[PDB]
């Protein structure tokens, strides 16, 4: 039941439902030559909701908002990005044009900016060291340190124990890094395990691509990451 690459056309926007209040949306894009899934959350506010990342690119965050309001029917009134990339920032400036607050760190709207992507308004305070944790309506944001990118943010879901992991978390079915090239290997694995460490009761974890898990998600990255620098 959760989509797969192959059932979404690039400039379509599922949302699957994974706990009461609390959806993740999945979207496709080109990168190099392939199409490749991507994962956010979206999670109710109260009579809002807040968006964990954009659905990649401006056409896509644009079916995502359209979507949202097809099946949910709240308004969505923030959204915080977890890194820098395009599958995280592209598609702010349509958030913002529909009237969505963006936010995110700010080591990531500066890596934004050196890339040349959209940047999201607002500075998040609090996350400058591996360790920190903020709450943010619903969820709590927490940086791990350095993994799939300096930057890269995790958001928990406590009501209803939903980790979500952005990039730094990969699927089972993946068993090669690929393009981690903004990435630091070698503070990667310790990262994971401040995550295992902050949320041992996390019942469900979603990764940036692909199908959702649970905590053994965590150690399945460990490994894969560790097979690309031993090699
Ligand atoms: C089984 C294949 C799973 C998909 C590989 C993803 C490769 C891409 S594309 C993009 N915008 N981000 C990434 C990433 O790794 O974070
Ligand atoms: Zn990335
Ligand atoms: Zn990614």
């Amino acid at each position: 039941e959760y989509p797969t690459v192959s059932e979404i056309p690039v400039g379509e926007v599922r949302l699957y439902q994974i706990a009461d209040g609390v959806w993740s949306h999945i979207a496709t894009q080109s990168f190099d030559g392939a199409v490749y899934p991507s994962n956010g959350l979206i999670v109710r506010d109260g009579d809002e909701l807040l968006l964990i990342d954009t659905a990649w690119g401006a056409k896509n965050t644009a079916a995502l908002l359209a979507e949202i309001e097809k099946q949910i029917g709240l308004p969505v009134t923030r959204a915080v990005s977890t890194h820098f990339h395009d599958d995280r920032v592209g598609g702010v400036d349509v958030l913002r044009a529909a009237g969505v607050a963006t936010y995110a760190s700010p080591s990531t709207r500066r890596l934004a900016e050196v890339e040349g992507n959209e940047i999201p308004t607002h500075s998040l305070e609090g996350l400058s060291s591996s360790g920190d944790a903020v709450r943010f309506g619903p969820v709590e944001l927490f940086y791990p340190g350095a993994a799939h990118s300096t930057d890269n943010l995790v958001v928990y879901v406590p009501s209803a124990s939903v980790l979500y992991g952005g990039c730094a978390i990969y699927e089972l079915s993946r068993t090669s890094a690929g393009n981690v090239a903004d990435a630091d290997l070698a503070e990667w694995p310790t990262s994971i395990e401040r995550i295992q460490q902050h949320y041992p009761e996390a019942q469900f974890v979603i990764p940036g691509h692909g199908l959702p898990g649970g905590l053994d998600l965590l150690k399945h990255t460990t490994n894969v990451v560790k097979a690309h620098t031993n090699r």
